[PDB]
């Protein structure tokens, strides 16, 4: 009999357990050991300000926060994010990595037609991360916002960052590939499709992003938040992290933190770091990954 | 719970049953009644030639067969399906329907940059349903096959029909939005994302086509079939059919039929109707009109 304070996070821990029990022992792109299950789905409750930030292992909240605003802005420049102290895109963006992919012409932090570009200018001809793109390409995020307001029962509210044409000039293919929105009884829900997922690091970071993104759009559209559906393709754990994930599994999860917005917004482009408060984020002791 | 000859189809009946018991009552695009659950996932074994053609309610197999071959060819002309007596796109590729969308310029069978165009020529400038697009756009299906053949551990094997640039010219926005492939120990698995699915008609149809597609790609790549993962956004059942479904839910599923290819194929473009054999498709009797 399993009664849990945070049922949703417990179900996540069960996902990790299930991967380790039933998962196939394949290899990585780098030749590293991986344990994988193909095709997984879990749901997280957002109903009263709740954001799915895992309490059994600390998630880089400030990384989630600054990156999402940096996504929404349509920005493809790595430096703007590093100004905010977030170094999550640093390795991919800087000189050495670019020259390895053959981007010798490219600037110091130019990431290519990555995420935010596609989100807000799909189909637009990309040149660099400084050229103004407004007016060019499809602004999906605007379209998604419009659909929610005018056609609440639409089964077509989709935002996709997967652009076959722009994959070549991309530094890193979209891991979070697309998402669909769903209005039910004044509540806004979101389903994320993530083609690849590390349960130790990547997945909990994407939960927090698309959880946050939902909350934001919910406010912009004057709706309450509903449910985050997290769907994975390759759900996996690294072979070296198995000891580390076993420590996480024995922990009883605390309640999720809550999102609070201090002011009001004109649109989705009106959000700033200082206005997204995170309340009561309690965590378990750190997990050594070395 | 209990043992079943066809554990896979039973689980589908359980999905329909879950939608009925837990699903929210909402309105359709044309003011009809649906009962809906947002975010659902199911798996279907394809090993040893098994194709998930449901047995508790006969699936229009010839439709599946002819439409998929038609997708692969890159074709987007509806008259080509009409010639094979498959009338599933008839109502959509129709003068009045096209004029209603403002496609007054259009030919009668011209459906726009729908599935087949995006699969073989993503990003190409669409003209009409008769032009030759060889060389233009990204050939995703070919890329997917190349990836499977030489990069079988890849987590980037995606083929998407969702093109925000082309949606406006589409007679209907893609329903099976995208799919991801996955190779494990010589076994090819596939995950399909459906943004909306009628459990009574569309879903069982989409199961068969992507089931079949996986079998084809496997043969082309010299691999064996694995699993089909079917992820749904708006999984729903129409209020009109609610009685017929309860009759279907009482039926014990028979064994899924087997797919048998009767000759070798040079590529994915080498598949003809006469060569795809379907063995032992035993169904339950028809249900009184839905
Ligand atoms: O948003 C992200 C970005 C990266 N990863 C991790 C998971 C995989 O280990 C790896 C993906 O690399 P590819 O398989 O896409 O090459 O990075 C995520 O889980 N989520
Ligand atoms: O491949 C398909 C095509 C159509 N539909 C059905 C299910 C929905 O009832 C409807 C789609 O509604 P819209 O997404 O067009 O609103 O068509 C499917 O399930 N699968």
């Amino acid at each position: 009999q399993q009664v849990h304070l945070n049922q949703d996070e417990y179900k996540y821990l069960k996902q990790v357990e299930q991967i380790l029990r039933e998962g196939t022992r394949r290899d990585d792109r780098t030749g590293t050991g991986t344990i994988s299950i193909f095709g997984m789905q879990s749901k997280y409750c957002l109903r009263n300000g709740t954001i799915p930030l895992l309490t059994t292992k600390r998630v880089y909240w400030k990384g989630v926060l600054e990156e999402l605003l940096w996504f929404i802005s349509g920005s493809t420049d790595g430096k703007l994010l590093m100004e905010k102290n977030v170094k999550i895109w640093e390795k991919n963006g800087d000189r050495a990595f670019l020259d390895n992919l053959g981007f010798t012409s490219r600037e110091e932090g130019d990431l290519g037609p990555v995420y935010g570009f596609q989100w807000r200018h799909f189909g637009a001809k990309y040149v660099d991360c400084h050229t103004d793109y407004s007016g060019q390409g499809v602004d999906q995020l605007a379209e998604v916002i419009r659909q929610i307001k005018e056609q609440p029962d639409s089964r077509r509210i989709i935002m996709s960052a997967w652009n076959p044409s722009d994959l070549g000039q991309m530094v890193l293919p979209p891991c979070h590939t697309m998402c669909q929105f769903y209005v039910d009884n004044g509540e806004l829900s979101c389903q994320l499709y993530q083609r690849s997922g590390d349960m130790g690091l990547g997945v909990p970071f994407n939960l927090a992003s698309y959880g946050l993104l939902t909350h934001m759009i919910a406010k912009v559209c004057g709706l309450k938040p509903g449910t985050l559906v997290h769907t994975l393709g390759d759900a996996h754990v690294y072979s070296n992290h198995v000891d580390a994930l076993k420590i996480q599994l024995d922990r009883e999860p605390y309640a999720f933190p809550k999102i609070r917005f201090t002011r009001d917004v004109a649109s989705i482009d009106d959000f700033t770091s200082d206005m997204i408060a995170l309340d009561d984020y309690k965590c378990h002791p750190k997990i050594p990954m070395d």
